[PDB]
């Protein structure tokens, strides 16, 4: 599972769950091209989302859809989702995981890289 | 200018981080990122007079500050190309806008504070 995301709630201090992410993969003429989707988890994460095979260098956006995540819950949100956009580069590490803390005005990422 | 003020913090050096360029796009009818504004941080990290009262209209608006090529100035090989903020802008009428950004080689936050003139 080389892309793994992980998202928590910063206002009830929990995983961030049932929210919908979309990855998408830059394409030559710079459209953004669908490449997997998928909803956290009751631990706030998504797995499975591509394979080894599938994730070539190239450079990925991946969307969380933080506004249907407060909507839901009631909160008034700023933003309409929380975007992470880098390049795959395969002399890193062979595993990323995008982890994500979600308030309803703020919102952080970080990159976790790691090898196996 | 006051409607929408950027501000960019850097975590490794704990200084504004200067010269950070940031691109300002709104949805078009057709769904499309229009270009709105576009400008430098200054050397106090913030960039100033993007628009106007009268410009900037209700919109869904996306502010893009170019974090990867602040870092490789640096000397640095982050890893995300950009940070990217998009939002609703002035949907309950004229709000003044400061999107903070706190960045880091491998994460950054952005915290926006919305005031009502
Ligand atoms: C301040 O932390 C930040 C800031 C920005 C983005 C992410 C984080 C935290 O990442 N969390 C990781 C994590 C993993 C598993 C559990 C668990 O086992 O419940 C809890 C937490
Ligand atoms: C933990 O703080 C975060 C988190 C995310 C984004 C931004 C910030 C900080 O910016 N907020 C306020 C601020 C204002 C002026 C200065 C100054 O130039 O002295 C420094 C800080």
């Amino acid at each position: 599972c080389p892309l793994m995301v992980k998202v928590l709630d910063a206002v009830r201090g929990s995983p961030a769950i049932n929210v919908a992410v979309h990855v998408f993969r830059k394409a030559a003429d710079d459209t953004w091209e669908p490449f997997a989707s998928g909803k956290t988890s009751e631990s706030g994460e998504l797995h499975g989302l591509t394979t080894e095979e599938e994730f070539v260098e190239g450079i990925y956006k991946v969307e969380i859809d933080t506004k249907s995540y407060w909507k839901a819950l009631g909160i008034s949100p700023f933003h309409e989702h929380a975007e992470v956009v880098f390049t795959a580069n395969d002399s890193g590490p062979r595993r990323y995981t995008i982890a994500a803390l979600l308030s309803p005005y703020s919102y952080s990422t970080t990159a976790v890289v790691t090898n196996p």
